[PDB]
């Protein structure tokens, strides 16, 4: 408290003046806990990476996946110990990053010397880390100074904490002590520089910790928020409008986006009243842009990268074909022809179990899309229709293992992308 108030923003190298403020807040944070939380918070310093990829498994699931109940505990527990532990103000904080979380997958060290920053590299990094929000999976634990040793990784992120944040002091080594960060953040980077540390020069990302609006399993929040924002728009709704909307949304779709995409048509239609509903449904798209950025979700075929169900490319159980499906797509823009059906909740669909791309989309203020559950008979529903005629910009891509047997038993990969 004392020390609370007069620490300052960035403990930058003075370790013990952050080790001090940590201890308190260390002692006093535990003895706020309940057993389950001590015992889930030790359950995080032995195996924080089988956590924080449960925690993934978990929330792109199936709904009825019961998993692994320990494991459900301390994704609550650890969750609800930090939350006792908020910022009082602004805390910067420090970690070594690799390239892949920030979806760049070129070198940056110079070829001539591993001490020594790529120029060109860089340069491409700094457009590939603009324009992006960078989810972040699970807890994130740091350190609270700049780090006084070597790393294989080339990058170091000086993570700008807000006021009010649950970073719990906490470790074994009670010098350099780490900070325990809730779930639910994003990173979005703020400046970027070269900075030497023990003679070896290192990507330095400045960047603040953020909060996206993403309900991830949260169905009364998305539920809520859809009604607050598209109650009105389906008021406004033409009656062919809403017959169009309903008609893509009952199976429609499958005949509409075929055409979008090149054009066919069944024996039984015509392009006239594929076009009708095309215009019915695009001008409905945009009589109330998306009001907040939001995250919202997709499960895609293998047509939407040119890969078929039995595409030996399409088996991302072996590690070349992530590393191939990476190196084709990342940093890349995807035109998309067709509307674009999204779900705000990252619960797999039992319909599109077993497709094996998960869409983590960025959709922006601004955007011509709705959230067009509100409309009657959409009930366990929670979609946003995107306007034809988008492009993705592929910002992540991230492979889990869906264990299930419904799910398919094959890695899945998680494509975070921005609407643009
Ligand atoms: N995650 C989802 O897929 C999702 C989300 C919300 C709602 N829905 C609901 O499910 C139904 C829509 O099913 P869907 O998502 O399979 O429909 P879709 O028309 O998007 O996809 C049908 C097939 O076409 C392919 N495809 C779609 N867009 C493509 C593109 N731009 N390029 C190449 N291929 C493309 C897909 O991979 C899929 O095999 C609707 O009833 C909708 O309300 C689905």
């Amino acid at each position: 408290s004392m020390l609370d108030d007069n620490r300052p923003m960035d403990f930058a190298k003075d370790k013990n003046s952050a080790t001090l403020w940590a201890k308190k807040r260390k002692q006093v944070w535990l003895n706020n806990l309940s057993k389950a939380e001590s015992t889930s918070i030790n359950n995080y310093i032995k195996n924080s990476s089988e956590i924080n990829s449960y925690s993934i498994k978990k929330k792109f699931a199936l709904d009825n996946y019961e998993g692994i109940e320990t494991l459900n505990e301390d994704l609550k527990n650890i969750s609800t110990a930090v939350k006792k532990s908020m910022l009082t103000k602004p805390l910067y904080v420090y970690y070594y990053e690799a390239n892949d979380k920030f979806g760049f997958n070129q070198n940056l060290e110079s070829s001539l010397d591993s001490n020594i920053i790529d120029e060109e590299a860089i340069n491409n990094f700094a457009k590939k880390i603009s324009d992006t929000n960078f989810i972040q999976d699970g807890f994130k634990d740091v350190t609270m100074t700049e780090p006084d040793i070597n790393s294989k990784l080339p990058i170091l992120v000086h993570l700008k904490l807000p006021t009010n944040t649950p970073a719990a002091s906490y470790g074994n080594d009670e010098e350099n002590l780490r900070v325990l960060i809730d779930q639910g953040y994003s990173l979005k980077a703020t400046g970027l520089s070269i900075v030497t540390i023990k003679g070896k020069q290192y990507a330095k990302v400045d960047a603040d910790l953020i909060k996206q609006l993403n309900f991830e399993n949260d169905v009364i929040s998305a539920s809520q928020w859809g009604e607050e924002n598209y109650a009105p728009w389906l008021k406004e709704l033409t009656s062919n409008e809403l017959r169009d909307i309903n008609n893509y949304l009952g199976g429609g779709y499958t005949a509409i986006n075929k055409y979008l995409l090149d054009g066919t048509i069944g024996e039984n239609t015509s392009k006239e009243d594929l076009e009708e509903k095309i215009s019915n449904i695009s001008s409905a798209l945009k009589k109330r842009k998306i009001p907040e950025d939001i995250i919202t979700y997709r499960r895609m075929g293998p047509n939407e990268f040119g890969l078929d169900l039995n595409s030996p490319d399409y088996d991302f159980n072996k590690v070349e074909n992530v590393s191939k499906f990476k190196e084709k797509w990342l940093g890349k823009t995807i035109p998309v022809k067709t509307f674009i059906s999204t779900t705000v909740l990252s619960n797999n669909i039992s319909a599109f179990a077993k497709r094996k791309l998960i869409l983590r989309l960025h959709l922006p203020n601004g955007s011509n899309a709705a959230y067009v559950s509100v409309a009657e008979g959409y009930k366990n529903e929670y979609e946003v229709l995107i306007d034809h005629g988008y492009s993705y910009k592929i910002d992540n891509i991230t492979e889990y293992y869906d264990e299930s047997s419904l799910g398919g038993k094959t890695n899945k990969l998680i494509i975070d992308a921005t609407l643009i």
